[PDB]
């Protein structure tokens, strides 16, 4: 059961830098074996570089409520009613950096968030047929009363609205299509089915 | 409650290709309204573009069971044990197609599956700060016996595998990380959280 093959059995011959600007668009060259025995030709994609990501879903585990951070995404513009989105706190992820700690950092610089206890949610790549980006969610402990107003770095373009909800509320406007992106989803989609077990553990 | 903003609220001054291939790259150069009130400057983001997608969560409900799909995603190379993944069935929506007919239509050749009934799940931005791809869901009715073998247009280079699973099980992969693509983590976890009721719904 599970998957087939393994890094022994696909070589990448090269890649080529097609775009070098704030991300990067490169073509992998490469060869991989084929389910019916044989290998393949050279193979090439074109893959959107923009390095890998740390999410916060944060979750105030007494008053069973959701924070989250609302900005524009104006690649979201051309499918969307509005490019504003309601979001988790998040962040890239530098060189030697941990996913715990940028987590903090934009929840501070995000909502002006303390996160107490963590845990690990999931950790997805976005679309990987065309892009190398990881996520990584975790959920942090914070006191929502202590989230509000206008946050983000202004000298970045980043504009942030804290917004804070129950549960249920973040949930229902996961179904009803109001929070549409995958960051968000994933974590109250998660939320749901772990809500239970983690507000005893962080009420105990 | 919700969002602020419309798109009213923002400026869309240009896009620029800088970089077309089998995908695009634009440069979007924008000005909106700001929370505390008045205009940015002028910003720009580098937003990948390669259209959107229909995706089909192939369910059996007579039998509890998901029909997953296998192949090589090269970009996950880098942060993946290996980049042969388990994923939904799915593919990119051309001019005047609709989700649910790309979706029917790549479930017969990606898994030679027929689908019976189908449902909406969620409609989802794979990653808003950096690409504008949406994907959209649906669950599709399928006799998961008649799910085998491999599939993909060969000649297009699409080398797929089969396999089936109950959807504990699928869903088990998903909390241990062995399914971590977003279009499977959103349906496995929507899965787990309405199957009572579909499978109800589908065996009626
Ligand atoms: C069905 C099909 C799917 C393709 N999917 C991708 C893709 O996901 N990413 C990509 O970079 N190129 C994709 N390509 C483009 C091929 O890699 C290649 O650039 C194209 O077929 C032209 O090949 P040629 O220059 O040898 O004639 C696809 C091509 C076909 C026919
Ligand atoms: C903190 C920060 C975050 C940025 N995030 C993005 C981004 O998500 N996408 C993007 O295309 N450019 C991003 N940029 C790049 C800026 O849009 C801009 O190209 C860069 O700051 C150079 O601007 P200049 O030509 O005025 O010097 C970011 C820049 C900074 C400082
Ligand atoms: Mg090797
Ligand atoms: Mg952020
Ligand atoms: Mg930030
Ligand atoms: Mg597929
Ligand atoms: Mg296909």
């Amino acid at each position: 059961q599970g998957i087939t093959f393994s890094k022994n059995d696909v070589e990448i011959i090269a890649r080529e830098t097609l775009y070098r600007g704030f991300f990067s668009l490169d073509l992998y060259r490469f060869r991989h074996r084929l389910f019916n025995g044989g290998m393949s030709g050279e193979i090439t994609r074109e893959i959107f570089e923009r390095g890998h990501a740390a999410v916060l879903l944060p979750f105030d585990p007494v008053r069973d409520e959701v924070v989250l951070v609302e900005q524009i995404r104006i690649a979201a513009y051309d499918t969307s009613e509005s490019p504003w989105l309601l979001e988790m706190v998040a962040g890239m992820i530098e060189a030697g950096e941990t996913v715990e700690d940028v987590a903090r950092r934009e929840a501070l610089e995000e909502a002006g968030l303390e996160v107490g206890r963590t845990k690990p949610i999931l950790s997805y790549l976005a679309s990987p047929g065309g892009t190398s980006e990881r996520l990584s969610i975790l959920v942090g402990e914070v006191d929502a009363s202590t989230a509000k107003g206008i946050h983000g770095l202004a000298e970045e373009n980043e504009d942030i609205r804290v917004h804070v909800v129950s549960r249920e509320q973040a949930y229902q406007w996961v179904e009803e299509g109001k929070i549409d992106n995958a960051a968000s989803v994933i974590a109250l989609q998660w939320l749901q089915l772990h809500y239970h077990n983690l507000r005893n553990e962080w009420t105990k």
